C-alpha cells in the first residue's frame, strides 16, 4: 500500500478558460527581458492622440492567454533617483501571438500627454517610453496577471465585447483566437459582437483587421463603432458606446436573457455608468430590477469588467 487520494480542497467551479492558468511568473524585482520587433502608430496623424501597436519577443517564456495583462518597468529613474514602478497593459495579441509561434506578445498603447495646473506639458512616463521604443531595444516585462477577462470555455457562446479606446486590446486578443486561428480544441461557432467607442475616425483601432474578420465570418461576427465626436443620434446626442448600443436595445436585452451570453467590458472607468443606465431601463420595462439581475449575471460569470 503505497498510494492514497489526499482529500480535495474545496473549489469554485468556472465557465472560463482557466485550466493551467498562469499569473505572476515574473516579478518587478527580476523581470523577463524581451526585445522590440516592431512599433507602429495605428492612428491617423489627425487624431487627437497617438496609439501605437508594438510586438516584443518572449522566446515563449511568458505563458499568457487571452484576457490577461503584463506589466512594464520603463527605463529610467524618477525625481528621487529611484527605478520606475511597473504599469500594467492588457495583452492585444492572442496566446499564440502575432507571429503564430507562441513566442511574442503585443500591446496597444496610448501616448499620455497633458498639461498640469501650472500650465506645464506633462508626458506620462511608461506610455512615452513604450511609444518611443525602437526595434532592437530591450523591455522589462512582468506577469502574466489577471483572471477576470478570461474567455468562456463554451465555443458556441455569445460573447458581447464592450470597449473604449485602448480597452479594445483584450478583444483583439479574443477575436484573433476566434476568427484568425484554427484550434483543434477550440473552434468558435457562437456569436461575437463588438462595440468600440473612439473619438474620431482617425482613431478607429484595428479597423482593417476587424473588417477582414467580418468579411470572413459575416454571420457570427458583428461590429459596431461609436465615433463620439463625429456621429450623433436622432436627438443630436454624441454617439458614445451606450448610445450605439441603444439602437439594438431589443436584441441585446433578448441575448442577455439567454444563458450562454457572456458580456465583457474594458476601457474607461466612466463607460460603466452610461451602460448601466441603458440596462436599468430595459430590465425595468421587462419588469426586472437590473440591480439584482446584474448581481446574478456577475456571479454567473457573465458580466466581466476591467476598467481604469
Ligand atoms: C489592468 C490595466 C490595463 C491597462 N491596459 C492599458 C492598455 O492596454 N493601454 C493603455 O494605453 N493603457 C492601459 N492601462 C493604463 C497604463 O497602465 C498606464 O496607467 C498608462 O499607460 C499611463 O502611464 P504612464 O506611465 O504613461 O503615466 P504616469 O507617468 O503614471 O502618469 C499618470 C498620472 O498623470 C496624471 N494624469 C493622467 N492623465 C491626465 C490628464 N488627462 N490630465 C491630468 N492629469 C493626468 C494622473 O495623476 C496619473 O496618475 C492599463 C491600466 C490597468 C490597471
Ligand atoms: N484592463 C484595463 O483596465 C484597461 C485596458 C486598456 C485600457 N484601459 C484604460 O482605458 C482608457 C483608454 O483611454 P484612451 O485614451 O484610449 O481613450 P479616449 O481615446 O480618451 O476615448 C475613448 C472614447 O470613449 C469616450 N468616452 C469618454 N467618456 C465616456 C463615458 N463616460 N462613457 C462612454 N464613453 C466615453 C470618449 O469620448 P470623448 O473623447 O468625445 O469624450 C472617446 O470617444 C485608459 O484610461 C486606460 O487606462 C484599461
Amino acid at each position: 500500500q503505497v498510494t492514497t487520494e489526499a482529500p480535495a480542497k474545496v473549489v469554485k467551479h468556472s465557465k472560463k478558460q482557466d485550466e493551467n492558468i498562469v499569473v505572476n511568473k515574473f516579478k518587478p524585482k527580476e523581470p523577463y527581458v524581451g526585445r522590440c520587433l516592431l512599433n507602429t502608430k495605428i492612428t491617423g496623424d489627425d487624431a487627437p492622440g497617438e496609439t501605437w501597436h508594438m510586438v516584443f519577443s518572449t522566446e515563449g517564456e511568458v505563458p499568457y492567454r487571452e484576457g490577461q495583462s503584463i506589466g512594464i518597468v520603463p527605463d529610467g529613474i524618477d525625481k528621487n533617483g529611484k527605478p520606475h514602478k511597473l504599469r500594467l497593459y492588457s495583452i492585444a495579441s492572442s496566446a499564440i501571438g502575432d507571429f503564430g509561434d507562441s513566442k511574442t506578445v503585443s500591446l496597444c498603447v496610448k501616448r499620455l500627454v497633458y498639461t498640469n495646473d501650472a500650465g506645464e506639458v506633462v508626458k506620462g512616463v511608461c506610455s512615452n517610453f513604450l511609444c518611443d521604443l525602437k526595434p532592437g531595444s530591450e523591455v522589462k516585462i512582468t506577469g502574466p496577471v489577471g483572471k477576470e477577462m478570461l474567455m468562456p470555455k463554451d465555443p458556441n457562446a455569445t460573447v458581447i465585447m464592450l470597449g473604449t479606446g485602448t480597452g479594445i486590446a483584450p478583444f483583439r486578443s479574443f477575436l484573433w483566437k476566434m476568427f484568425f486561428e484554427k484550434h483543434e480544441d477550440y473552434q468558435f461557432n457562437g456569436l461575437a459582437w463588438l462595440f468600440l467607442g473612439v473619438p474620431t475616425s482617425s482613431s478607429l483601432l484595428y479597423k482593417e483587421e476587424f473588417e477582414k474578420m467580418k468579411e470572413k465570418a459575416p454571420e457570427n461576427f458583428r461590429l459596431d463603432f461609436a465615433v463620439s465626436r463625429e456621429q450623433v443620434n436622432d436627438k443630436g446626442e454624441k454617439m458614445y458606446i451606450q448610445t450605439r448600443m441603444a439602437q439594438y436595445a431589443e436584441e441585446l436585452w433578448e441575448l442577455l436573457k439567454k444563458d450562454n451570453t457572456f458580456v465583457y467590458m474594458c476601457g474607461l472607468k466612466g463607460m460603466e455608468k452610461g451602460i448601466d443606465d441603458i440596462m436599468v431601463s430595459l430590465a425595468a420595462k421587462d419588469g426586472i430590477d437590473w440591480i439584482e439581475y446584474k448581481r446574478t449575471l456577475k456571479k454567473a460569470e457573465q458580466w466581466n469588467v476591467e476598467v481604469s
